[PDB]
């Protein structure tokens, strides 16, 4: 049963349970664990997530954020335990080691492949509220360049799940608060014939107890009045006080923030040594906590956001200017990743890399070839034919480019490296 979470939808810029009809504020938490897979996949192990939903349960969160999920593993056990209790997630779709690469942005196969994977683990689940395609990709105004990418992803995650049997779970993006470049930011993924489903701000202005003038609430309100789509914090929760008052979410929920935001999510769960959590898990791997969970378990408890709903709520945007040094994510957006063209490189070309040597290897091929076929550059919005490949099959194109240009036939790959191989399946006559 998934009785106690009807799945949330989007009308507008509100979010409303699809059955009783009533606006949905998130209440919630960040909950992830981390090393110190790559990452830890706390909705995989029943052990973790059941000891901690009793503990999520008092606080009175009815949303977690999850950063990262492993998609190979089964997530019904801790998915029906979370909607027993009236909880939600939203999860990226991205890892640490799988993202649009902010210094180097591409969005190619094998990002997209991990989006699809996720979409396809944890769609089922009614109380999936949403998806994020991309967590502070672009952060500062050297790297606006990054966000085309990330509009590509939130079309092409979209159109894999509309062409999928699953519910059309929305898929949005979550910004940082860099004052340079977040009003074009907001606007960017609003802009054009792609847009964000909705809007997660990490929002850190408010500290200690201030209050809604002088936090900067007050203005980031009246800057996303009539915003088109859902706009909550995907994070909040700033400790340079402690233990943190949270009196945040009194403004949060209140008359001035409930009619433009929805809500917001707590930054974090776990203590893991940056000082952001509300319970610490000991040695003995039992949950012992902190003095801000009283705070934030009082403050949820009062907050009472009065909403509207989707009734009487039912009674393109210009994408930012290019200035350079300043805004330079450019309209146009890399195409849809191949992976049926990819696959074709990996059957057809001659010469052939396994995946330091990316850096050494692109400078020595790209200086005997014209690598522009795999160039992707977002201020420009110049995109290769293969862009979108992996960067082994678009390293392994420019090799096979040098192979046909000596022309010897010899089956002998031009790069003497253990990961270079002559592909024998180029042979047989994409
Ligand atoms: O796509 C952009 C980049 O994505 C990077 O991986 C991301 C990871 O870095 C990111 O990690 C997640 C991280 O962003 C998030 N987090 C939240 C915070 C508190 C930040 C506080 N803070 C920030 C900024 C300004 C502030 C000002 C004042 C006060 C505080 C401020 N610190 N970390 O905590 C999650 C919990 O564990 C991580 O999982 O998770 C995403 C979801 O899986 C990954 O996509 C990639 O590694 C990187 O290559 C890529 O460039």
């Amino acid at each position: 049963s998934f009785e106690k979470t009807p799945a949330i939808k989007i009308v507008g810029n509100k979010f409303f349970d699809s059955e009783s009809g009533e606006q949905f504020f998130i209440k919630g938490i960040a909950y992830q664990l981390q090393r110190s897979t790559s990452y830890i996949d706390a909705l995989a192990d029943p052990k973790i997530c059941l000891r901690d939903i009793p503990f999520l349960k008092m606080l009175g969160v009815n949303t977690l954020r999850v950063y990262a999920i492993d998609p190979t593993k089964s997530h019904d056990i801790c998915m029906e335990a979370l909607s027993a209790e009236g909880m939600y997630v939203l999860l990226d779709l991205s890892e640490p080691d799988i993202s649009i690469n902010r210094e180097n942005p591409s969005w190619d196969v094998h990002i997209f492949e991990r989006y699809k994977s996720v979409i396809d683990a944890m769609s089922s689940f009614p109380n999936l509220l949403g998806y994020f395609a991309g967590n502070e990709v672009t952060n500062d105004h050297t790297n606006t360049f990054a966000s085309p990418f990330v509009k590509a992803a939130i079309r092409d995650a979209k159109e894999y799940i509309s062409h999928s049997n699953h519910r059309k779970i929305p898929v949005g993006y979550s910004t940082n608060d860099d004052a340079m470049t977040r009003d074009n930011l907001a606007r960017y993924f609003v802009c054009g014939d792609v847009k964000a489903d909705f809007y997660g701000i990490n929002m850190y202005e408010w500290c200690g107890y201030s209050t809604y003038g002088t936090s900067g609430y007050r203005e980031r309100t009246k800057e996303f009045e009539g915003y088109p789509i859902p706009v909550f914090f995907s994070e909040f929760g700033c400790n340079l006080v402690r233990p943190r008052p949270f009196t945040e979410v009194s403004a949060l929920y209140g008359n001035k923030m409930s009619s433009v935001w929805s809500g917001g999510l707590a930054y974090m769960y776990f203590e893991e040594e940056n000082e952001y959590g509300v319970v610490k898990i000991n040695d003995n791997d039992g949950v012992d906590i902190l003095p801000d969970f009283k705070n934030l378990k009082k403050e949820f408890a009062k907050a009472d956001p009065k909403g509207i709903t989707e009734e009487e709520y039912l009674t393109s945007v210009e994408c930012p200017h290019i200035a350079v040094g300043v805004w330079e994510a450019n309209e146009k957006l890399p195409e849809t990743p191949d992976r049926s063209k990819c696959a074709c490189l990996d059957e057809i070309l001659p010469c052939e890399i396994v995946p330091g040597k990316y850096e050494e290897y692109f400078s020595y091929l790209c200086s005997k070839v014209d690598c522009s076929d795999i160039l992707a550059n977002g201020k420009t919005g110049e995109y290769g034919e293969f862009s979108d490949c992996s960067v082994e099959q678009k390293l392994s194109l420019q090799l096979s480019k040098l192979y046909c240009k000596i022309g010897a036939n010899d089956r002998h790959c031009p790069l003497n490296d253990k990961n270079v191989y002559f592909n024998l399946e180029s042979l047989q006559p994409c």
